[PDB]
């Protein structure tokens, strides 16, 4: 979130794959409504949900703590 990862690595992947958030939800199958929660601050990725991310993006699920870690913490 604003609090720990503002998701710039990620989003430069994002960017790389999709284009946008618009686009990774859209690649993702998800709904930018959706997206716009949970790649944001509210809805914070479950394990599965990562490994969906990971699955489009191409990412390695050990080079995860450095996209998303906490990325929320309270």
């Amino acid at each position: 979130g604003s609090m720990s990862y503002d998701y710039s690595s990620l989003l430069g992947k994002i960017t790389e794959k999709c284009g946008t958030q618009y686009n990774f939800a859209i690649a993702m199958g998800l709904s930018e409504r959706t997206v716009s929660l949970k790649l944001n601050d509210k809805v914070t990725w479950k394990d599965d949900e990562i490994l969906k991310a990971v699955h489009v993006l191409e990412l390695n699920p050990q080079d995860i703590p450095k996209y998303f870690f906490n990325a929320k913490v309270h």
